[PDB]
C-alpha cells in the first residue's frame, strides 16, 4: 500500500478517459462519450484535484474530486467545497469513478 | 504540488506499463515486444521510485528513477540530478534512458 495517493492517481492517469491535454473550459466544449477525466485548475489554485465531464441531453456536466494523503476519493460540491467521501467497488478506482458518473447521467 | 503534476506526465505516457509489476513480467513482456524501453512502478517518503527498463545486445538493462515532494527528478545508483529539458518530462526520461542504451550498444 505505501502512500496509496500515488497509487490511486496511476489508476486514474492511465485510462483512456484521462485527457492530459484538454485544460480549459472550452477544450471541454470542442471536444464533446460516458464522460473525460482531467486535471483540475483548483490543484494550482490537501488533495489532488480531478474534474470529471460528461455531456447530456441537458448539456455538458462536470463533477470534482478530490483524493486525499492516503487516497480516499471525494466528491466535491463546488458550491461550498463540502465534501462526500466515495467508497472504492471492489474492480478499482476507476469502477469506482465510472459508476458514480454514469448513473449521475442518468439521475439527470 | 509539483510531484503529482511529475507522475501525471509519466502515468500517461505510452511507455509506463502500469500492468508489469514484477522482474518475471518484465522478462516476459521483452521476450517479444520490441519497445525501445517502458517505465514501471518501483518495488521500491522522501522518494517516489519510477523503473525504467530496456532491451539491449547482452540483456535486460534498468535505471531507477526517484521524484521527491518537490517534483525534482533524481536517477539513482549501484545520485545525479536530471533537469527536465524543453518539451518535458518524458522528452527528458526519453533521452536519459535511450542514450544510455546507445552508449551501451557503443561500448559493448
Amino acid at each position: 500500500e505505501s502512500e496509496k495517493i500515488y497509487k490511486v492517481m496511476e489508476e486514474i492517469f492511465v485510462d483512456r478517459h484521462y485527457k492530459e491535454n484538454i485544460r480549459t473550459g472550452e477544450e471541454v466544449k470542442q471536444y464533446f462519450a460516458e464522460f473525460i477525466l482531467r486535471w483540475s485548475s483548483a490543484n494550482e489554485s490537501k488533495y489532488v484535484f480531478i474534474a470529471a465531464s460528461f455531456q447530456a441531453s441537458d448539456g455538458i456536466h462536470s463533477i470534482r474530486y478530490g483524493i486525499n494523503k492516503n487516497g480516499e476519493l471525494f466528491s466535491i460540491n463546488t458550491a461550498s467545497n463540502k465534501v462526500t467521501p466515495i467508497d472504492i467497488l471492489p474492480l478499482g478506482v476507476m469502477a469506482t469513478l465510472t459508476q458514480h458518473i454514469t448513473q449521475n447521467k442518468e439521475l439527470i
